[PDB]
């Protein structure tokens, strides 16, 4: 109560401390809330919520604090070091912006949730989410790793995450901001404010950029990967842009579950830093991924889906979002590392992607210079109509708090001490113009995996120059090499060389150091 005062917030009555998941169900499901806080039950069991307007992340309004913790350290939109979202903030406006949001809390109910962001005690974050809106409280409580009794009792924060989603900044044109809303970061109070968005993800990513900021500075990789373990012990880790499978090609009933979308390598291996999933539901299939589909039920938090009035759920309505999600704790995975979140060193490292142009082929083995280059690549694609190209680097340029080489440099010294090997997979489309199915990517994921591709006979792909299989155990073989699902290579080729002079194009900011120059021969070459 003083102590919310400490942090600026007065006034506040009531205190909800650690809400249990019974208290946050009949917190989400009371009659008498109005908008964007109710929650509906479903016939699934779980409540699901509308977030509001904000139905992803708000890039453009992403700001972080620009001082002497992080000027010479954090990766700056405005300073030409190549295209992110971490634009500068002064320390008077995050003042003003700490203002709004402390305001809004004051005097309201609030939830109270302590959390770790990182499965080791040694380099995790103990975050305070303070939140007024209780499936917020929810979100948190499932992505977040949840503290023992005993881990409560000496709970001491290193980092606040205050939700002032209810509030907007009058003042951002005189501010020089994006909008009214707000994603702000200070690295030197050890503080996210996030005003106007109502959405979770925001404080799911939100500790994720600190993580990336604060673990490479220690030599720990910190990365945008889905990560599980073989009975044997084998690691795998899955990179990848949003919707390429990192979260769907997971969750593998053979193998046990580190995470799907945070970890850490450090001395010891692979770390996840969530205590939960984000799985995305936008036309979500039983029979095409059952564990994920029986996560849902009580405790998971559905978001933005419709729930037809007899409290069933069409999955494939994409009308309020595209982006249609559930959240729920990892153990609603039955098959799971537990109970710590971590496994050994990665020997098997996957980049996939979701090719729109339908160039590249399902699956190459690549080289260590491949490897980098696709790595600082980033790219995916999407059908917006019409082709569009995102390369974002690392896969993942949005959360990335330090330049993109030293992410690289880290991953490399992890995968060369683990002797790793690198895999590209497009999990996106053919000449079909479709996407190729779960089906047969579970089953390239099992050919990497067991053996199978690395013993296979290969030939080049021209221009990308990629080792792909002449057939896969599983695989119809027709799809591995993707000049057969056109009418003629010739037809192939004719979008290889607009997709390779894009990646020319891209990498071309990193071609300033050796290194990187030496890297355009990994490269597609027209
Ligand atoms: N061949 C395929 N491989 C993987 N996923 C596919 C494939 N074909 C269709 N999909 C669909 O694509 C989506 C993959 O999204 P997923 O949640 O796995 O992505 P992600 O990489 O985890 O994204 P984010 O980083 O936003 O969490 C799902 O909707 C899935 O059902
Ligand atoms: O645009 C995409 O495909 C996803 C993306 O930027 C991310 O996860 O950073
Ligand atoms: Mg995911
Ligand atoms: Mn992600």
């Amino acid at each position: 109560p003083q102590e919310l005062e400490a942090y600026g917030i007065s006034d506040v009555h009531d205190i909800v401390y650690n809400p249990s998941y019974d208290l946050l169900y009949q917190e989400e499901l009371d009659p008498s809330l109005t908008g964007y806080e109710r929650g509906v039950l479903t016939n699934l069991g779980a409540v699901a919520v509308d977030t509001g307007i904000f139905t992803g992340r708000s890039p453009k309004d992403k700001y972080i604090v620009r001082d002497d913790t992080t000027r010479d350290t954090f990766w700056w939109a405005d300073k030409g070091k190549g295209k992110n979202d971490n634009k500068p903030l002064s320390p008077e406006t995050w003042q003003h912006l700490k203002g709004l949001v402390t305001r809004q809390l004051s005097g309201k109910r609030l939830f109270v949730v302590d959390a770790f962001c990182g499965a080791n005690p040694d380099t995790r974050l103990s975050v305070r989410f303070i939140t007024e809106v209780a499936w917020q409280a929810h979100f948190v409580k499932n992505m977040f790793i949840r503290p023992s009794d005993e881990e409560l009792a000496g709970f001491k924060p290193d980092f606040i995450v205050m939700n002032g989603a209810k509030c907007t900044n009058p003042q951002w044109k005189e501010q020089g901001l994006n909008s009214e809303n707000f994603v702000a970061f200070n690295l030197t109070e050890r503080m996210q404010l996030i005003g106007g968005t109502w959405y979770g993800g925001e404080m799911k990513k939100g500790m994720f950029s600190m993580m990336n900021y604060l673990l490479p500075l220690k030599g720990i990789a910190s990365m945008h990967c889905s990560a599980n373990v073989g009975e044997k012990g084998d690691v795998a880790v899955f990179f990848g842009l949003s919707g390429t499978g990192k979260t769907t090609l997971s969750t593998d009933p053979k193998r046990r579950l580190i995470g799907d979308d945070e970890h850490g390598w450090d001395d010891d291996g692979v770390f996840n830093f969530e205590g939960g999933c984000y799985a995305k539901t936008i036309k979500l299939s039983k029979e095409a991924e059952p564990e994920i589909y029986n996560a849902i039920r009580r405790d998971a938090l559905l978001e933005n889906v419709t729930v037809r009035e007899d409290g069933t759920i069409d999955f494939d309505d994409g009308s309020k979002t595209e982006n249609t999600r559930v959240s729920y704790p990892i153990y609603h995975i039955d098959n799971i590392v537990k109970p710590v979140s971590k496994a050994g060193h990665a020997t098997k490292v996957i980049f996939l992607t979701a090719d729109a142009f339908g160039v590249l082929p399902p699956v190459s083995r690549l080289t260590a210079d491949q490897t980098q280059y696709h790595f600082l690549s980033g790219f995916t694609a999407k059908l917006a109509g019409e082709p569009t190209p995102t390369f974002s680097a690392c896969f993942g340029a949005a959360f990335l708090s330090l330049h993109p080489t030293q992410y690289a440099e880290v991953l490399v010294k992890r995968m060369q001490a683990a002797g790793a090997q690198a895999y590209l997979v497009n999990t996106g489309w053919n000449g079909t113009g479709k996407r190729i199915s779960i089906k047969d990517t579970r089953a390239i994921i099992d050919a990497i995996l067991n053996g199978s591709l690395d013993n296979a006979e290969t030939f080049t792909l021209p221009m990308f120059n990629l080792a792909i299989p002449t057939e896969l155990p599983g695989v119809d073989t027709k799809i591995l090499d993707p000049r057969n699902t056109y009418a003629s290579p010739e037809q192939w080729q004719e979008k290889a060389e607009t997709l390779a002079k894009l990646f020319i194009d891209n990498f071309d900011k990193y071609t300033d150091t050796p290194a990187g120059a030496a890297l355009v021969a990994a490269g597609p070459k027209l």
